[PDB]
């Protein structure tokens, strides 16, 4: 038997991950122990990026193969075209139910389904071809709809659930835990979701995505976690002397240093993001890793189940995440902009059986693109012609492809929606608020479509504070730069059909 | 606000309702005191009957608003072409969400998937276009993965359930209870699911399919159920002296009186359903009557949760059923053939408010096809140009239109399946085997497509046991009846697009 | 090599077909010797029947091999679903371009283009799949055009190059050309385009559909078409003793004797149908037979090119038209109702090679229905499971298979267009305005929707002036026929998805 | 009344316009008197492109408003997918009939009709939407039908009738006639097309996309056209040294040069294209002239028709080609790789009624995708969201918009196809043989997926001889130009969903 389990959590950064930590030298301030056990197990990607932010497109990335250039569900709030191949249909492609827990945050494509729909209403609902299993809903109904069978009474208002313990409790980054105890957290119900399904296959093959919310915010945790651990052990934010110093550095990065705002992050919360000190940044990060652990426990449960019933070693387990978290770095909270925090993820994957490469990390450069082929490859599958990733599977083996890409990519657009309109502060149109990355080991380039490009030198500027691009001395380079990302456009033009020809034999097609 | 709430029980019979009975001096010989509650608020409808059997063409018919003749869903087994519309996508239209609990069983439209996809592996899946809140799923994995998760040991083979209680039972009928209690039964379930989904929405509109199981056998219910109704106290089966006599009258019924086995309506059992004794089927009845009472009491907490949320009065309530169930009645299980109480349900209706027709018992002719139209009519939509059904709020206003229809009308397609192949026998190639019936308060004709037909006369033979179709007395009666199912047929063909018009001014409608 | 020529002509009758008076010892009183060559070559088909009128639905039929019932271009002016295969479509699926010459009358599926297209400013326009070499156009402006370009001046009102000759022409059946050369005709038209395209093709294999427009109205002919036969010499029409008589039979009948105008028939004319004297009708009918004798001669140029190119004996020619004509037939003029006249057409076949029943007839049964299977199983093609005809193969080999249909079957659907509203009159809704007939050697049954039904005994009333329907002694009978009507509903519901099964092998196909 | 007529030429260069010669005080070496009217009544666009070639990919984008990353015909027989949508469609929506004549070389999808579809054995075929009224038809069948019925007797080989005449006729660049009357050749056949079409109208409002073929080889004419202009008076080819000096700029060229052969462009001829000496190049170019006044000669008889009837005031006429052509310019025949002779075309437009800008020569840099949406902004539609070009209507009254573009861009890709192979030489992949171009009055940059990019100093090198990308003392401008093509990309994503949101109030669209 032949299994896969992806587990996707939502907002984990790609340095809260142990392993990684420890095996740099590092303090490994928190604990993951069952993330850990599939590092010990499989092989560790540590230069592995979601092509876009935030859910919404990251998602569609990650459920295509697609780059946001195909793709175009752009932002969220966006639809997604329903010509697209998703994993969801691929799936049952290769006789396998595509399973699904959590959510795609997916808007349908309107030529589909009426105007009327309520899933217009809402920032994205499932992707069609998906089979739920284990949906918080829109509006988190699913999970509120299970805490309140479960004779738990709710407020008036739900998300309130979220404000610190106690009615003194003022609003923000806390040392108090979260009004909802453990057993009726949402990591809680997504593994009973979990343990639920798999419990119903009894042994017969399986995929399932297994999505959490956390550790997206609100960034408040369930009793003990909230505890758990001290800011003061917690790694310290990378931030300009003060706001404008940051914001300085480029348009985009004033908007979002100026706009974002606390209650965003911390429910009922008053005030901006980026005025956050230095010991709430840290408060924040250690409930952030509470939320982080309260998955990990989770997680153990269902790999607990795994284990009892002699599934472990049939499973491909992939762990990832679909974007990452600023977590104030360079003033900022979310998932946005061209930051390294907001795009660097997860990614661990154990092979069935004996893995060849276990424990092995991995600094291949590795795209969210990547994980759909990856998973169709395993089962027997054709990958799909118009994917943009390529499968991992030989990462798993020999190693890296001797051909493999050797620059990271990724992409992010700005245009306004309903909650964040920044076009009327930038003076720019909706088709010219976009931006792509190419990075490797030692440069950076970002290249916006209408605003001034970014370069950055990281070996001397790792945390991206020193733009470079306007510097003479550094033409060359930016224009190497901006060159690879030019043939990385013209070589990922969609290829839905671009492989078929006419002549004189009739229809063919073209396999090189 | 205004809520629907789509009660759909699987296989209950409209001789099964106890407001009617009582209605007609008859002993109400089993309790369902909340389906009584509604009966006595609403319009229960004597007349109601399914356009067609079993379960997949059953919940074809009543989520599109279509006769078999135009959705082509005619057996289970066989696909549901994507281009009709369907009450969930209809309801989206009107701003709905489409919930469902249950199943639809519903083959997908091969044209739309890959052939490999697991849903071909099944008797059907859900309906494009419905939001599943609580899936019974495919080999009812839903409801056993809940109840593995709840704590209860399943055995190896999970129907083994319901066999009798005992190392030492005997399969078959049974005054034992099955060996899953209560608490974990599927009608539990089920309601779970509902309550869980209500909880959820907090009072905003909602719409929800909620469907049962039962009374679908294997009849064995869990205990007091399995001990509820005595068996003395059971409505004797209506058949023929025996089962040659029975099969006589006709090819198909002699297929049917042959062919079903007893394992097909209680698990593990061996033997022929004809072959059944009276004292068997009184057993079969009581235990049916107990499935249906727990239904009923599973009904009183949804119904309790509404009047607690003061959502009652704001609710139309339609309960019905997919299909009735022979129940013994001319030595044959099931739903098939053509057969009154194959094809007779349940219909209560009641509206938002005091009901004007608060506890009448409508005689008007009704029929599955009209209750998605009365749907979408009471949430102010437009009824789909293609639907063959009406909507039925005038009978809860003023009454049975004038201009109402005047027979009843079903079909039934019997080619071959996987598990029942009646071609053989029957000499037949697959697209001639059909029957349509149309009765009236008189007479009743049964039109095959390639076998004999049958005409009865309801008032001396309301059991359908004296065919006289090939009498010569009756040919200007069964010329009369021929003539008014033909003209039906005419007057049903497909209405996609016979509304527009070409012309000089440019595209049109027509709307009369 | 295998080439396809199917000449499809519009508006000509079976009883026109020289061969076939011939054989029953009638005077042959016009003269075709270019079909009478593929006649005596071929096998002559003397009880083909449209499915349906007029051109709209008759090209349906025959361009999808659907009844009526199933393809519901109902009437002109109704949209075609682009759901059906056509026989262009099937064409490519084997290889062939599917080359059409005339027209097809057909409207577009609404879903599928703009509002605002053109073409649904016309009764029909081209149909989806064919590829175009010589079209009539809407508005015959092809034709039109390529009259002007020959340099011949046309008149302001371009259709009145149909008015008789002469400044004092009194317009309607005349003994005057009309004001258009021989050599300038729409036949001369499409022949030019038929010869253009052999040419172009050069001796690869073809398929073509060669359409004429005559012998369609207006009866007016090219000198000296006009004056090639006599009016005393030509078979007189077959009418009730007044027009109140005939239009007595029925409500359908009414209407059409009514409103049926001279105008629609001659080009200028004024006054009724009905009143027009035999005089005048026999001058009309031989103007038709002109009109008739111009095709033929045309196709000798068509015929004569495939002799020269040595590719005769490679083609498959099947002649056919769309429907009838009334002809004065029962006060009508026209294709409308439900009399033989209207739906009787010729229909010859001539094989590949020395044919095995050259010079035969054949008095099976077949329905237009049928030829787009013939010319698929001819070009070694699937028949699609959707068609409701067969191949007519078998009967160019063996003769009638054993299992052959042994009843006629057409429809006609009366609803309101923009020129011909019937409806409130009639007193019907738009879905009740059809009928079906279904006919033998013996018997006649025409079964309307929502009116009265005919019974003809055609032994007796050959010509059908004698409604038997509601005389008691015909019970058994009508019954019968209704009864045959009935199955033949069942029998032809869509076939579509029908085949196709889930189940534990997953997706398959039935086959018998 | 509003009409469009589209001439669109084949294979004519920008810098073969008399009125452009004109003004920059050169010898008009050819004679074009009725372009030269449209000039003098119109506005003449200079600095024109086809966004790419060969003629399939620049007919898509012609025909779609889109570039060539958006559409996906990315060469001759590569399918055109049918989700873009075409000037044919957008013309039905603003009620126009998309009248044409020539062809477009359109490869169906595959998705949308058999893989047997004969339209897959040739370049390609009408595209759908579009309504032929004048077709070349694959292998110009309609061109050679049409002078077969003519009475001209063809060749065994057709083609040979552009043999040079005489059996003792060296094939190749010719000062003999071609085997073909005028009067039968193809610039004819669609003069006659067009004429007829528009005679069929007979005054009514049209569109006719009037395609010729010509000057499309092979490069003999007519007489007198093949002697009308004298080679010594033809503009100098401009080219390198030798072949193997051109060839070294860059492998694409390479390529080209050795593979390009004679036959390609003189019916019968043998050897290398490079090969060809000056005096060769120089008949080839006034037997290319010839051929272009053969299609004014034609021209002035479509517009003598439109002033005839009082239509030229009423008509918007676009004149333009679908790409260019080498010319022996840089040792290659044809419409290949980055060179400005391929891309650069004429457009010129006449606007209906006494142009505002009449005379005018405008710089203003201008792309086959505006042409779409020209045409659909001047009859009032909407241009489609997806497009990527804007109407160029402010243009033919105010000028040239304050925001308009200040770069050209084209495309080309180069994959194999049947007979033309690059790949194994380039040594590249299918997805990695492409290039975009942008360029401005002073610098050209040509950005190659996976081969060396190139930059010309247009000032100092116009005509492309000095490749300085690698030159370092240019980086900042090679990066300037990478940068702003890179920009170009981002800024033209597909748009087909991109401006739809969901949101509280539900499904909206973005304007701005």
């Amino acid at each position: 038997k032949k299994n896969v389990l992806l587990i996707v959590v939502d907002q984990w950064r790609a340095d809260f991950v142990p392993h990684v930590l420890r095996a740099d030298g590092k303090i490994d301030f928190l604990k993951t122990p069952n993330l850990d056990r599939l590092c010990r197990e499989g092989v560790t990607f540590r230069n592995h990026v979601t092509t876009c932010v935030p859910a919404g497109p990251a998602r569609a990335s990650l459920l295509t193969g697609l780059y946001l250039m195909n793709h175009r569900a752009v932002q969220n709030t966006v639809p997604l075209d329903q010509r697209h191949l998703n994993l969801g249909k691929a799936l049952r492609g290769v006789g396998y139910d595509p399973a699904l827990i959590g959510y795609t945050t997916t808007v349908p494509d309107p030529r589909t389904t009426s105007p009327n729909d309520p899933r217009f209403r809402v920032l994205g609902d499932l992707m069609d071809g998906f089979h739920p299993v284990g949906a918080f809903e829109p509006n988190m109904e699913g999970y509120f709809g299970w805490v309140a069978q479960n004779g738990f009474d709710l407020p008036e208002h739900r998300p309130d659930i979220w404000l610190p313990e106690g009615e003194d409790a003022v609003a923000g980054a806390t040392d108090r835990p979260s009004r909802i105890p453990k057993e009726f957290s949402d990591s809680t119900f997504f593994t009973e979701r979990a343990l639920t399904y798999l419990k119903g296959r009894d042994g017969k093959p399986f995929f399932l995505h297994l999505g959490y919310y956390r550790p997206h915010p609100p960034f408040v945790a369930s009793a003990p976690y909230h505890a758990m651990y001290r800011p003061e052990d917690m790694p310290a934010p990378i931030r300009a002397a003060n706001p404008d110093i940051e914001a300085a550095q480029h348009p985009l990065m004033k908007f979002y240093v100026d706009s974002i705002r606390r209650g965003s992050f911390f429910q009922g919360a008053e005030g901006s993001g980026a005025t956050l000190d230095e010991a709430e940044l840290r408060q924040m990060r250690a409930t952030y890793c509470g939320l982080i652990t309260e998955v990990d426990d989770c997680l153990g449960r269902v790999f607990s189940y795994l284990d009892e019933t002699g599934q472990w070693d049939d499973t491909l387990i992939i762990f990832t995440s679909d974007h990452g978290e600023q977590l104030g770095d360079h003033h900022l909270l979310g998932k946005i902009g061209y930051n390294d925090p907001s795009f660097r993820i997860p990614l661990v994957i154990k092979d069935a059986g004996e893995n060849a490469r276990a424990g092995a990390i991995e600094s291949g450069f590795t795209e969210s693109i990547d994980v759909m082929p990856t998973i169709l490859d395993w089962l027997g599958g054709k990958i799909p012609h118009a994917c943009d990733g390529l499968s991992l599977l030989p990462f798993l083996s020999e190693g890296r492809p001797q051909d493999w890409r050797t620059e990271l990519h990724y992409e992010y657009d700005f245009r306004d929606v309903y909650y964040s309109e920044p076009q009327s502060f930038l003076g720019l149109g909706m088709n010219d608020c976009s931006l792509c990355v190419i990075q490797d080991e030692r440069y950076k380039y970002v290249h916006f479509a209408a605003l001034p490009p970014l370069f950055f030198d990281l070996r001397h500027d790792p945390n991206e504070f020193t733009n470079l691009a306007d510097d003479p001395a550094y033409a060359a380079l930016v224009r190497d730069y901006a060159q690879k990302a030019l043939s990385w456009r013209l070589k990922h033009a969609d290829r839905t059909l671009t492989h078929y020809r006419s002549g004189p034999e009739g229809l063919s097609e073209r396999s090189h």
